[PDB]
């Protein structure tokens, strides 16, 4: 097994998958470790046994029928392996937790939004539809965009929604276009 948490790159209390060398942190695994499961198979592994047991799942889909499917127990890992997929960055940490808007020029969004909160969502079994947590996890962007305008620290968050969008065409199987 690795001696580093595949999330967040650091060593600490480790719990190691029984079916790849991966390791992760309690709380950096999404969902968090489960306290007994041997053997216990991490997220990754679990996501690439959905696509062996359902090879024809790989093929190309619209985003728009993506977005209408129920959030039944595969639709709910694959969300919550792409919000994971999201926290492997370390420009993950401008967006986990809660933010605040005072600056000159701006106002804060009417809705605000962040990684901490899209994972208790998901947690708590929050959101009906795909739709609903790709609406959160954008809106996350959307939000850090406008606020800081022209400031070259808007580009934190292009770069991170960058990672979201690419991670999530590969894992829905969105179809790929020009
Ligand atoms: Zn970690
Ligand atoms: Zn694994
Ligand atoms: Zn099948």
């Amino acid at each position: 097994n690795s001696n580093i948490c595949e999330v967040c790159n650091k060593w600490g209390r480790l719990f190691c998958c029984d079916t790849c060398p991966r390791s992760f942190h309690e709380h950096c695994h999404i969902p968090s470790v489960e306290a007994n499961k041997n053997p216990w198979s991490c997220i990754f592994c679990r996501i690439k046994t959905i696509q062996e047991r359902c090879p024809e799942s790989q093929s190309g889909h619209q985003e728009s029928e993506v977005l209408m499917r129920q959030m039944l127990p595969e639709e709910q890992l694959k969300c919550e392996f792409l919000l994971l997929k999201v926290y492997c960055d370390s420009k993950s940490c401008f967006f986990a937790s809660e933010p605040y808007y005072n600056r000159e020029g701006s106002q804060g969004p009417q809705k605000p939004m962040w990684l901490n909160k899209v994972k208790t969502s998901l947690n708590e079994q929050m959101y009906t539809r795909v739709e609903g947590f790709v609406q959160d996890m954008r809106l996350i962007f959307h939000n850090h965009k406008e606020f800081y305008r022209e400031d070259k620290f808007t580009r934190l968050g292009i770069q991170v929604q960058d990672i979201f969008e690419k991670n999530f065409r590969n894992i829905f199987a969105i179809q790929e276009t020009s």
